[PDB]
């Protein structure tokens, strides 16, 4: 009778409170912390009245109506959507469209924080959720609850040398948080830009690889439930998403003998740890003597009849059977082969002799398999030779010359993340490299697509990002150097002195040099590799000398006007 009471009872007060704070901070990313805490405490107090009596006034209203009415209580330059003037369901759609993937937003001393922690523990932990959620408005909300548990545990151990304990733990946590956020942003862009059918096919392929002994009916059931979870989370329905994720983990753990031999330990863990464990479980062993793919999908007399009589079941069986046999292929490579198979049946089954028309369809798959295999072989060699920083700089000059209109901060950020694929995947044997590397590159290229959509400047980025979700990686790799680009004239404001540049950490030092290298390539787009190195080495020596001089500002200004 009351949906706010239903979710309060299922989730418990503590997780309900946290999920409503996450929801409000993802919808209004520029609103101060104290204003959101007010609204949350009021929603919670109301929810308790509906638990006491599901029939009290207002207790039958939808969650969208209740939350939106709260948000609407607290310079446009001529352009601003007015979400609070709308009725539901258009009002919720308006809030979703204001989410900002690159918001204009800004860690005290170790002893300071521990002082705040034992002072006001609850307030301390709510500030953590608020700052993550407002910077990452598509973070998977149930996973953010797991990060919060671990963030509390680090303080309730280390505050008891504190900086030698706490700071490495907090570093591993923002590292894994950044990678979690980018992985979920790909699921939401998949569902919203390319549709439910495209997300379902991605899930059929990934779960058939990971659960190869499961029957097709069992994989299809898991795919329907997983699709409902992510549709809710990406549409702002966070209390519903968390409750359905919990139910899916309970189903899997009661049905292990029909799904996978790898789930035992995952399924004995506490509640948030269990779902996190299942999502990252290793692939099960493939059954030994599976019948050939060619017999069911190429040689059978019934191919055209099965495609006409039950199109979605027949093509979903093709994808399940191919994926469970090929854990060594990326997901995007399997989705490419299924699209090629369907296109070939549409043409052949409408003509005279189909059996001979599609008899060689597996020959068309070989160029598609070989192109990614060769790419990853070569970058792992280059990585082994150069190391991560110089591998990054190689990828940065390459991508700047493909799309030089893109902004310098976006080129540095994407290029640094493309180069992390070396440390992440090149240690695996040949066979495990392709899923690791090509599915990671899909996540990083989606980052480039959504950071560029806000302010489009490169027609070639817009085309590669809109044409085909599965073909994005081969589309970017195929771009040649841009010959139409006009060299950027020299500015100088990039290089104004700031005191921090003489006391940089190693990571900060690399980011500055990679920024200078992108600007140099934009200014001199046809200088050679050796010419770029000589200029870069000379400017870095200039910074070195002026950071030692008796008057730093004067040296930078005096020697800078000479350069
Ligand atoms: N000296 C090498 C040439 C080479 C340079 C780069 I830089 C590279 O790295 C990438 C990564 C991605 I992702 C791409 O889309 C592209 I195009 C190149 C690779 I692999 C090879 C050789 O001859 O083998
Ligand atoms: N204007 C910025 C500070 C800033 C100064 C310089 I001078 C600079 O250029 C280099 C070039 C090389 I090559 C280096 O190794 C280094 I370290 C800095 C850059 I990028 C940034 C601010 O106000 O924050
Ligand atoms: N003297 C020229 C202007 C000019 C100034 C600099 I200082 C320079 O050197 C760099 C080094 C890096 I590293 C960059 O990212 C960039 I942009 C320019 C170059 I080549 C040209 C004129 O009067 O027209």
């Amino acid at each position: 009778k009351s949906e706010v009471a239903h979710r309060f009872k299922d989730l418990g007060e503590e997780n309900f409170k946290a999920l409503v704070l996450i929801a409000f901070a993802q919808y209004l990313q520029q609103c101060p912390f104290e204003d959101h805490v007010k609204l949350v405490n009021e929603v919670t107090e109301f929810a308790k009245t509906c638990v006491a009596d599901e029939s009290a006034e207002n207790c039958d209203k939808s969650l969208h109506t209740l939350f939106g009415d709260k948000l609407c209580t607290v310079e446009t330059y001529g352009e601003m959507a007015d979400c609070c003037a709308k009725q539901e369901p258009e009002r919720n759609e308006c809030f979703l469209q204001h989410k900002d993937d690159n918001p204009n937003l800004p860690r005290p001393e170790v002893d300071v924080m521990c002082t705040a922690f034992h002072d006001n523990e609850e307030t301390f932990l709510k500030k953590y959720l608020y700052e993550i959620a407002r910077r990452h408005p598509y973070f998977y909300a149930p996973e953010l609850l797991f990060f919060a548990k671990r963030y509390k545990a680090a303080f309730t151990e280390c505050c008891q040398d504190k900086a030698a304990c706490l700071l490495p733990k907090l570093d591993e946590l923002r590292d894994e948080g950044k990678a979690s956020s980018a992985k979920q942003r790909l699921k939401c862009a998949s569902l919203q830009k390319f549709g439910e059918r495209a997300f379902k096919a991605w899930a059929v392929a990934r779960l058939s690889q990971r659960f190869p002994k499961a029957e097709f009916a069992e994989v299809s059931k898991l795919v329907t439930d997983l699709t409902k979870v992510h549709t809710e989370c990406c549409h702002g329905d966070l209390l519903e998403c968390a409750d359905d994720r919990a139910d899916l983990a309970k189903y899997i753990c009661e049905n292990q003998d029909s799904i996978s031999s790898k789930l035992k330990e995952c399924c004995e863990k506490p509640l948030l740890e269990k779902s996190h464990c299942i999502a990252e479980v290793e692939n099960d062993e493939m059954p030994a003597d599976l019948p050939s793919l060619a017999a069911d999908f190429v040689e059978s007399k019934d191919v055209c009849k099965n495609y006409a009589e039950a199109k979605d079941v027949f093509l979903g069986m093709f994808l399940y059977e191919y994926a469970r046999r090929h854990p060594d292929y990326s997901v995007v490579l399997l989705l490419r082969l299924a699209k090629t198979y369907e296109t070939t049946l549409e043409k052949c089954c409408a003509a005279a002799d189909p059996h001979e028309c599609y008899a060689k369809v597996f020959d068309e798959f070989k160029p598609l398999v070989e192109e990614p295999q060769n790419l990853i072989k070569q970058n792992c060699e280059l990585f082994e030779q150069l190391g991560e920083y110089k591998f990054q700089n190689a990828l940065l000059v390459r991508y700047t010359k493909k799309v030089p209109q893109v902004s310098t901060p976006t080129l540095v950020e994407v290029s640094r993340n493309l180069g992390k694929v070396g440390s992440k995947c090149c240690k695996h044997p040949e066979a495990k490299r392709m899923p690791c590397a090509e599915d990671y590159l899909s996540v990083v290229l989606n980052q480039l697509c959504v950071l560029h959509e806000k302010t489009p400047v490169s027609d070639r980025v817009t085309k590669c990002c809109t044409e085909s979700l599965v073909n994005r990686r081969p589309c970017f790799s195929a771009l040649e150097v841009d010959e139409t680009y006009v060299p950027k004239e020299f500015n100088a404001e990039t290089f104004t002195f700031h005191a921090d540049i003489c006391t940089l950490s190693e990571k900060e030092r690399q980011i500055k040099k990679q920024t200078a290298l992108v600007e140099l390539v934009k200014h001199k787009p046809k200088a050679t590799k050796e010419q770029l190195k000589a200029v870069m080495d000379d400017f870095a020596a200039f910074v070195e000398k002026c950071c030692k001089a008796d008057d730093k500002e004067t040296c930078f200004a005096e020697e800078g006007k000479k350069l």
